[PDB]
């Protein structure tokens, strides 16, 4: 049972999901949590989406290696320094991702145009060891990931694919976890280092305000080349430097579905991605045919899963059925499905829906179809109420006095922006010093994203902080 | 194209074999290799099969961290000490194997009868850091593999876990990879650090002799429950200890693959985890309909994808067919479907096959039958080929006298043996000065395993090192 409501104490209410549904158990080492068969179920889901979409567009997958030499990597990044007693004659480090380990070889590779596009990806974990205290999914020292990585022959092919994937990105977030993102592109001060452009996908958490990023596709361009020599000859005999692109994802993507549809029972995880759609609970009156109650539910659960639907029963004696019933709403099970003497006697079965608790009466012959339908019913709403607290979080605003009042609601802004890299630090440090003061009488704020989805600007628009001509509308707020 | 000779300096024929098929690419920190798309398609064949498998037993997969604290694991141990400039607190290890980390988890998680059996598994990469040169796949400081750790509630369950996970593996390598295996059990001398029992699939490598330790699955026992305290209450009340297997296996299996299969012209890997199982050459005449010859590898392309065969069409202009035949030749492609003009006119198509070279030709309308006939005929004979390169590689011996001839053909010995472990330290450092004596005229025999094939003891039979009562069978020999 959870015991925290989710609009008061946001923290321990999220903890209190995590752990009470048996996704995350804790561990010694600050910063890493042992994922648990519940959430790696989810994880496994997400990565089988991903890995066939990008299969489909040429990307292969890969395994370098976990270790990178001091020499090539020349803050965040641990280093291995001993076996044992015995010391290292060149300390190493651990991946914080794997341009600088896979580029190399990206050089030996690539000799001719007929070697591109160059498109690889992997599945692997990286550290990055930040002494900040962690958040479980959100911000942990390791982490699951996908990281990809593409050479090309021109700049444009190399853009073309970073949209793509980021495409891919928004389908893993809105189609797969029912998590609505804005695709964004980042400022020049928030862009990954040594690349060109940097694109993401936006998420919002309403409970504390806070953006965050919930993945990333970059344009390298031809930065990397450059410093890894990667050129391939034209047709004509010149050598050119490739351009390259690098995207990631990790299992923060979990973490931002559990807070987007969890509510005070708990975990509501999206018929797209539970391993477990509907589970069957046979009700077990001492003075009934149990064997034949039974034997019905082994019946529905073939009968559900030749329609490729998901399903436990759970048949334990030794519970009541309302310990059962908390016990699969609490691990966010979308679909519960109650069959006892009198549904039998009928022909009938109890269907209870977790994201809103309607109760259906259903025919067993209209069961497949009729649950089919639901799951897509319990998907699409938990999208479009999770759209509608994204959109109602985002205020448009044309003035700097806008912004405190906004962020005290838990707000982000969209305003029209002049694009000057110091107006952002300068934004960031005066919002913080102005929470701070507010903190007193009971912080910074950043850029999220320059939005794709561009509204109208008026003709003579005035920047929101400078007053110089506005160039584009952008998403700032308190952020991860 | 691959020049050295696999029976003559087999490390540069396997050298070659593995980085000219791009299977392999070099890495700075030594023994680190990058796996390529070409190897890690045929890693993800087998982990697809395996994962299955353990799914149908229940087993489900977790990621554990690869931190672990220097409190909890108290040799060829990597560890960390250092985030950048600042030193750690207390440094920390790179799991070389997860028990430490997972045990005590799982004593948190098993309090009841009713939590057991408790069936973890987890796809990962461990690092055993050792000075010795290592060899590509089989021997690498840094390897991917699964480790699977179950709990159980009596001896027996937990054994017979044990066996149905060496069964798995033997179906890996013999069933996907067409290796052949002995199902074996570790002398006590070899046998895991704080297990009870450890069972073994063993396989052999013909050119240089050694015996290789393909996979592992051990009985654990009780040991790992008492050092970690993990105990479940039975329906009286009374606690109890945990009986544990632990079970694990490496990309070391594709490099026994290529070994195995492997001829002079290069790979040869096993139609059930090639990615590529037949590739299509068009004949390209410049005086030639070359639009109807693609029209028609397309077709016959989409045709055999309709029986799950998996096709690549190389349909590229500036190469010669010559040129292609040893390209996919070098990479192992079990089939490869030739189609010109005269073929069209015949309506026929011209295969050729990887393992013998055979050619054969066909009618359209038999393609999809008469491959798939020749594919499973590729995958049996490599199997019993190297099953019988497997059972001549092996002499069975009554007495010491006949281990050194029988070690300089390089051959493993299957002799009645008594089990006493200071007699196999005895046997290995004897052995290994003979060794060292014949090589100054141009090392050591350790146990492999006891297999469950015992041929015939008969009554009297005496041990063939020490005269006392032989015990068992046992097969020993040079090793990796
Ligand atoms: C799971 C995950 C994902 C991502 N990221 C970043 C990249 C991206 C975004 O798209 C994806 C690759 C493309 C993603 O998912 C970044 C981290 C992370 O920075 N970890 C270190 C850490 C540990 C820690 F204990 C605390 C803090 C910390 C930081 N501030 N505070 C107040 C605490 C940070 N972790
Ligand atoms: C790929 C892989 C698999 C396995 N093992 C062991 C366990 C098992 C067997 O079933 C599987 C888990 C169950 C498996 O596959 C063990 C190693 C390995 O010991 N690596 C370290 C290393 C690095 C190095 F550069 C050189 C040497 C070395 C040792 N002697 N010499 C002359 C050189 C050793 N590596
Ligand atoms: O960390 C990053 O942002 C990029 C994308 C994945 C690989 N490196
Ligand atoms: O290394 C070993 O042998 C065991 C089996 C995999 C996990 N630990």
């Amino acid at each position: 049972m959870v015991t925290a409501k989710k609009d008061e104490n946001f923290s321990e209410w999220y903890t209190q999901a995590i752990v009470r549904s048996e996704m995350i158990e804790y561990y010694d080492i600050s910063g890493c949590y042992i994922m648990r068969p519940w959430a790696f179920h989810i994880w496994e889901k997400v990565q089988r989406f991903f890995d066939d979409e990008i299969k489909k567009m040429g990307v292969e997958n890969s395994y370098f290696p976990m270790f990178v030499s001091r020499h090539k990597l020349e803050p965040e990044v641990a280093w291995v320094t001993h076996y044992g007693d015995s010391p290292l004659p060149e300390k190493i480090a651990i991946r914080p991702t794997s341009e600088t380990i896979m580029y190399p070889a990206y050089a030996k590779w690539i000799r001719s145009h007929r070697d591109l596009p160059l498109k690889l990806n992997q599945w692997c974990s990286v550290v990055r060891w930040e002494f900040k205290q962690p958040t479980p999914f959100l911000r942990t020292r390791e982490f699951l990931w996908q990281e990809g990585h593409t050479a090309h022959a021109t700049e444009e092919e190399a853009w073309e694919l970073v949209l793509d994937i980021l495409e891919l990105y928004r389908r893993w977030y809105e189609e797969c976890l029912a998590v609505p993102v804005i695709k964004g592109e980042k400022s020049e001060g928030e862009k990954f280092a040594g690349g060109k452009k940097t694109t993401t996908v936006e998420a919002f958490i309403p409970e504390n305000g806070r953006g965050i990023q919930a993945a990333t596709s970059h344009l390298l361009g031809t930065n990397f080349a450059k410093m890894f020599e990667i050129e391939f000859e034209d047709e004509e005999g010149h050598k050119r430097l490739v351009h390259q692109t690098s995207w990631g994802c990790t299992t923060r993507s979990l973490g931002v579905m559990i807070m987007t549809h969890g509510d005070d029972k708990g975990l509501v995880i999206p018929p797209r991605v539970a391993s477990v759609q509907v589970v069957i609970i046979p009700i077990l009156f001492k003075d009934e045919n149990t064997g034949e109650i039974l034997g019905k539910c082994r019946e529905l659960k073939t009968m559900l899963e030749k329609a490729d639907i998901r399903v436990r029963i759970d048949d334990r004696s030794n519970y009541t059925p309302g310990w059962k019933y908390n016990h699969w709403e609490v691990k966010g099970v979308p679909l519960r499905l109650e069959l006892g003497p009198k549904d039998l006697a009928k022909g009938t079965a109890r269907v209870v829906r977790r994201d809103t608790g309607e109760a259906y009466q259903i025919s067993w012959a209209d069961l497949a179809p009729k649950l089919l339908e639901l799951m897509e019913g319990i998907q699409r709403s938990l999208f479009e109420k999770a759209k509608a607290r994204l959109h109602e979080g985002i205020e448009k605003i044309s003035t700097f006095d806008e912004v405190m009042p906004a962020l005290n609601r838990k707000h982000l802004v969209l305003a029209p922006w002049c694009e000057d890299p110091e107006s952002e630090e300068q934004i960031k440090k005066e919002t913080q010093k102005l929470s701070e003061i507010q903190a007193i009488e009971a912080g910074a704020m950043k850029t999220l994203c320059i939005p794709f989805d561009q509204p109208p600007m008026p003709e003579g628009t005035k920047c929101f902080y400078t007053g110089k001509p506005a160039k584009r509308w952008t998403l700032w707020g308190r952020s991860y």
